[PDB]
């Protein structure tokens, strides 16, 4: 078809765990959605003791933003690489087709620009990440990854063909950092990434992470940044992982509907206490809360969650329901 | 509803891999089942060379007991913490709802008691484990975990809606121990857990286990403790893992029906040679034997199974069936 | 039944990633297919810097050959152990039944022979591997593993009951090597396996691989050995893993139909960007290409793929389709 006869929309993205405005049901025919992402290389502090790394990011955040479109639409991305950066970057969509998902067409040196249009033909959640030849793990484990959701034209549908509507939608990306440390057990610091490259390769070859974080920082979704909800509300959590397997868990709740691979053509699973999301993919979980309070959202490899920092929080407002769970006898001292 | 108008039952649990008496089909309406578990901190020897650790357990066993109830019943647990113990414990069900699955209501110091009632609303196998704030991985990888099964009111059903009945039911919990060892490669010994806490944290941060055991000891399900069966019998094996992914395998047999996540609302899978059970969940496998002999039950990460101790045995009585598998020519020396 | 009244066929296998001739639809009734595999212990060079190991193989290749049969057929294997070898070997099928999948009947010392007949009763892809008592991980991680496919009698069927036909079929086995290295970081070399056994056990207990390779060598499916195809062709990739979990990914394409556990009785999944294959099992992926060019086939634990060698290539002939993905603006220097 002649795409020049299709409408065009302009969308400017938000910083996670929030998503830009959208509509769960298509109001029009296929359009051409337009995004604009900027690359940024900056130092980050990821834990409490001020460990710093040289992160590379889309729009200056770990992870990148979530782009929501509809099926059979046209995505047109405008990737910009400013001059103060120093490396060659290129994007790669798991939703595109051919040319390494768009990686062979998007190579940009410092101080350059590129546009790319592709068609979103399959519904579901997908992952995008940088991919320069010879430095793929380094770029992707420094923080250059994100997700993209391609809704069906009629919104979600459970396994019985009945519709599904979510009041809120949150996005969580789990990032594993392999920071190199010396013989003294202290993390080493550098000037610019090129110096840290080789000991980064060594640390990665050790094959175990040093940090695992939600939203690029230990505690970034804890305290005053907790994710909020109300009893009876319907929430969709998208969870992405670009390099390592992860197993999300909502301490207190469950998974009402779960796409553990994130592809909406398949029927979902029901009543999941803990599902598995392979490395390099995204998944979706639909849950509607029943009791108020504070929920935890962890990676149920409990060592990673409570020693490397893969834990966030949920604050849900409401009042108790003492039929589901009550304390018959308060903790008593005999 | 007014629960005071519901029957009450008293159940006393057994030591695994055996389950207390129950009925796969509900004979009455919803009841209130009553369990009573006691906490015990004791030294354990987990391998052949007498490596000892400071295990913490429910009812003095690793893992804890399996509690079988029916859907939409009321579970009332009475947790007791004696005075000779020295830590603060609290239980946490993945089947409950709200208050961290019951963890915020069950904190008991040494020499205390607590009751808690909740409603079992979802059918399937779930995991329960200790969870004190700040020592969750330590408590859960010292041995404070177990499972709980919530049958449907009509018993199991395959993917074609036909019933399913098991003659035997066994329960297996896989436990990974990170015992700290010194520079000499020898495992270190202590007085009480508080001393071992910090090197335990270090060993856990190494992120690889030192032992992996079925029923809390290397060889605990081998030799005279092998699990017994007969040709044509129907067995349901429940398998639980609270912290690490595992992949069960029955060398010689298969999986006739498999709930790899352990939720009975979903249809099962068929003819599984090896399924995956994520960390922090339980799964169920229904198998009916055909040939007699000795079967192995391993974790098919063969290194873990045959070097760290994740292997058990099955003794099935009967006589051969030389149509399925025969030796046309005996091993001959040319 | 009396098998002596059934036809007999003779099949001689090929070296992977190619499969011997077969027919996706059964032309006759059940037969007795006859294979003959020879054991070979030889030195291998697995990477670019000439690291050598003492591999043990079926027919002198890593992995072994793929055997394609039909359901309810009779497989008759003739395993031969020559005299220049020095160890005791025995085969073990995950598709057989009883006697450890055939491991208790097939023990052969150097200079011996054995035949074994079993019935292929379940359709799907299965794994076979050596299994001598006490050296199972060593034998299986030195390279003694392969796969076997048991097609249904009517060929494959998608989830809507419609047939499925593949023009090409490729087979890929992922092998993880734990080569022992000294204090200097250099890989140690030996004379014969018996010497290397103990440091091999130590290296395996470290629990992280040193190499991960497709077809037993770094780059073995890259360059002039790339897997070939044409736009619009239909390919079935079988992927096997005997010891460790793996997550295949086709950079640029997708998975049109995926049996992630490899059992054809279950319905497949659709539009998989990355599926998970547990350790000790095989899986199947049906894909039909749309755009030409060079595709990568990686294990999407990107560190393993691009640092340990788990990557292969696809060359597909044809011409572009600028409706699916086009470059609106060539990379421009502002
Ligand atoms: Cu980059
Ligand atoms: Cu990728
Ligand atoms: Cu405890
Ligand atoms: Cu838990
Ligand atoms: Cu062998
Ligand atoms: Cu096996």
């Amino acid at each position: 078809v002649d795409i020049s006869t299709l409408p065009r929309v302009k969308v400017d993205l938000v910083k996670p765990p929030f998503v830009h405005a959208h509509d769960q049901v298509a109001k029009t025919g296929p359009r051409v959605v337009e995004f604009t992402m900027t690359i940024e290389e900056k130092k980050l502090v990821i834990d409490r003791e001020g460990t710093e790394i040289h992160a590379m990011t889309f729009n200056g955040s770990v992870p990148g933003p979530l782009m929501v479109v509809h099926e059979n639409d046209y995505v047109e991305l405008r990737l910009i690489n400013p001059d103060t950066n120093t490396l060659l970057h290129n994007i790669d969509f798991h939703a595109a087709t051919g040319a390494l998902g768009g990686g062979a067409l998007t190579q940009v040196n410092p101080g350059e620009e590129t546009t790319l249009r592709f068609k979103a033909t399959k519904p579901g959640v997908f992952v995008y990440h940088c991919a320069p030849e010879g430095m793929v793990p380094w770029h992707v484990t420094s923080g250059m990854n994100g997700a993209i959701m391609v809704l069906p034209r009629d919104g979600l549908k459970d396994e019985k063909g009945q519709p599904l509507t979510y009041d809120k939608i949150y996005y969580v990306g789990e990032q594993d950092f392999y920071v190199p440390k010396d013989e003294a057990g202290n993390y080493k610091k550098y000037e610019t990434p090129g110096e840290a490259y080789e000991d980064a390769v060594k640390a990665m070859r050790t094959l175990t992470p040093t940090h695992i974080v939600f939203n690029g920082a230990v505690g970034a979704l804890t305290g005053d940044h907790a994710l909020t909800a109300a009893v009876g509300e319907r929430v969709l959590v998208v969870h992405s992982q670009a390099n390592r397997d992860t197993r999300p868990h909502l301490i207190g709740g469950h998974g009402d509907y779960v796409w553990a691979t994130g592809k909406f053509r398949n029927p979902p699973d029901l009543d999941q206490e803990t599902w598995l999301i392979p490395g390099g993919t995204a998944g979706a979980a639909f849950y509607t809360f029943r009791q108020p309070g504070v929920y935890a959202y962890v990676n149920h490899n409990l060592i990673e969650a409570f020693e490397l920092g893969a834990a966030g929080h949920f604050k849900v407002t409401g009042e108790w329901n003492d039929d589901l769970m009550t304390s018959v006898v308060k903790p008593a001292s005999m």
